[PDB]
């Protein structure tokens, strides 16, 4: 099961300079890194990242993550993957630079189809 994280290019480069991503401002505030399962990802992008250019999508295999990866019932009653530890750069299976629609919404369609 692949889970996803959307973040700014600046934050992703900063993470690679550290060897791991500790979280966005919101993640840090909440105490965990907000990730989305494939079927929840596009809505997450439409809700929190509108109009943001240079975003990057990180795809992560959930199975080997361990105890710090907790699935918690959240938006619409769906269980969202929450990581209670930094995301290692090595745990990213693949990344991709995102483009926006005419409404400023990042397009995840093609990447989720992989």
């Amino acid at each position: 099961t692949l889970i996803y994280k959307i973040l700014s290019r600046a934050e992703w480069d900063a993470a690679k300079a550290q060897g791991r991503f500790e979280g966005s401002a919101m993640d840090l505030a909440d105490g965990f890194i907000h990730l989305s399962a494939g079927e929840q990802a596009q809505e997450t992008a439409a809700k929190w990242f509108r109009g943001q250019a240079n975003l990057v999508l990180l795809a992560v295999e959930a199975e080997p993550m361990g105890e710090d990866l907790k699935w918690e019932a959240s938006r619409g009653g769906a269980r969202f993957p929450h990581l209670y530890r930094p995301l290692l750069v090595s745990e990213v299976t693949r990344e991709a630079d995102l483009d926006l629609d005419a409404d400023g919404v990042p397009q995840l369609g093609d990447h989720l189809a992989l």
